[PDB]
């Protein structure tokens, strides 16, 4: 397999993820990684049309979510979406491939809300905002009011942070899909099921439940170093590839921030930088990005169970053009299997078992 | 890229071995609810375990009233692979696998309402009648005919849809069995492995060849006129679908047997062309090129001549394969070791950003 999407600090087809996150938009980031170079004001405009054209969904899609359990996995609810939305507006070429890039980075956000707020709010919402940007639209929907500038800023930024990161087990996925020849559609629905997992996802939800343990940062402190004596693993710290540090860490960190100051937090905040100071006096650790997302999205008055979901919407933008390369240089490691089963043996009746 | 104890393929003596079971005796003497529990839970049942494990997969055929009103709204010309990914999808929400203590119940559950999800959305969308998702068929084989055809089926057609479900339970390492096990290798839930499996098994580099065989036989009124075109697409470097294998060297043993079955139904419906021009083409293949007919050749026949839609040939095998897909599962679960190789950069270097106004 080859790629020219990212590199490991974090490079989008050769651009730091840093100066990403601070100068653009979201999809000035789905562009380039779907189309290949940063979009002008003329296809930048052309595009942000194009997905404000993309967000609603068809009736029997929402009749559909609204039979989903209250109590169901929310990713479980963006794998029913994909997939039926696969049946309803179909990708019957390849040539269609980045018009379905497009319109699933352009409905996610409907799918997840439709679905949450019918079910936890009784209430059957518009698919459409007025927010010209995905990452304002995801708050438009999840909250029905309009977002602050600041909150708009921090979801465009997330969504740039976690866009694209090389090959891990749900990209693998969507390329081994895509190897067959399948469809977008199927290659999404399979990387969402891999990312269900917890050994993949779920890492800046495991984050959440850490630091809202502690009433202080001196009772949080004081409970690491136990943890850390204990030998326990501690959620959103170390990487398998960086050592210094994780770029997208930087970024986060200082949002976050701006967050609690918006909001007035006196605890959550706090307790998040006692812990990042801690490990690395104790242990050299860095945090990665999934650490100072988990205070960030809470500020904004996301419910834990769609921090995963929201990455969702960020990833689906590296996983399609995952597809597109696999498609265009079909190449990729077949799997034998080593065999540690019985020799082979005569069949035994019903009457001698 | 793994271990697994379920099955090899292409090695000396029995060319396919279930843990070491020979498929053609398999096929020969079993139900395929017997291959389904030797898969699932590790040997073949004795008379108690079949006679409870039958009874236990009887009471898991019919389907929750929001699975119905999903698939209500699955349009009529729907990919039925896309079908398949659906319903799998949407019982996870309601029948959700809450401990991997549950694995081998979540299996059965799918193997015993495949066939419900298949055909309630089939004949929804293609008769306009809402169906009973329960039968008097005791194995499932029986069962999807009923349900197909909403009447008794021949014990004829029954044991060769017994013997289908049987060759194609599973085949070791494939796209959609490593497609399980990657999905198994993060912890997720065994819906979103199968329905991982499915979404690779619907690619044409994979999925659909039985398809393709019967879209090439259905072309000829005559094995003569087959014979004579089947010469011209050899001359094009046309590529013939249910000839030659990448593993096996001489022969495929599941083609022996599903090609015995399909004479007898063409000899049962009064057939005298669709088995003819099938053979001719397998006569043409071996004088010409000196390939061998795959397990999907005869199948295509087979199905056919039991009043099977030629596009629900696929979802067929996704009813058989799930028992092999969930036993790799188990192994993928008990025993986390797996390979995903990185990718090579090809890209290009690192770029200062350009702002908006110099684009």
């Amino acid at each position: 397999g080859q790629t020219a999407l990212s590199t490991v600090g974090l490079t989008y087809r050769g651009y730091d993820v840093r100066d990403l996150a601070a100068a653009a938009i979201f999809e000035e980031v789905a562009y380039l990684l779907l189309y290949g170079e940063l979009p002008n004001k003329q296809q930048l405009d052309a595009y942000l049309k194009k997905l404000q054209g993309q967000r609603d969904l068809p009736q029997a899609l929402k009749e559909v979510l609204e039979r989903i359990p209250k109590d169901a996995h929310p990713m479980d609810v963006m794998r029913t979406g994909a997939s039926v939305l696969g049946t309803l507006e179909p990708e019957l070429s390849f040539d269609q491939q980045r018009d379905v890039a497009d319109r699933l980075l352009a409905a996610f956000p409907a799918i997840m809300t439709y679905w949450y707020r019918f079910t936890h709010e009784g209430q059957r919402i518009d698919c459409n905002s007025d927010e010209p940007t995905i990452g304002g639209h995801f708050l438009a929907l999840l909250h029905g009011k309009k977002p602050s500038e600041l909150h708009v800023k921090v979801m465009n930024v997330s969504l740039i942070l976690y866009a694209e990161h090389e090959f891990n087990a749900s990209t693998f996925t969507a390329r081994v899909c895509a190897s067959t020849l399948s469809d977008l559609y199927s290659c999404v629905t399979g990387a969402i099921g891999s990312l269900r997992g917890p050994l993949h996802g779920g890492a800046n939800e495991a984050a959440m439940e850490l630091i809202e343990r502690f009433s202080s940062p001196q009772e949080a402190t004081a409970e690491l170093l136990k943890m850390l004596e204990r030998k326990d693993k501690i959620m959103g710290f170390g990487h398998a590839i960086y050592k210094d540090s994780d770029p997208r860490n930087e970024v986060i960190k200082g949002w976050s921030k701006q967050l609690a100051d918006e909001v007035g937090d006196k605890v959550l905040f706090a307790v998040s930088e006692a812990i990042d100071k801690t490990m690395w006096e104790q242990k050299k650790l860095f945090p990665n990005a999934d650490f100072y997302h988990a205070s960030a999205y809470h500020f904004m008055g996301i419910p834990t169970k769609l921090f995963t979901p929201i990455f969702v919407c960020s990833r689906t933008s590296g996983w399609t053009a995952h597809v597109f390369e696999q498609r265009a240089n079909n190449r990729i490691i077949r799997p034998s299997a080593e065999y540690t089963g019985v020799e082979q043996r005569a069949f035994v009746p019903l009457e001698q078992r």
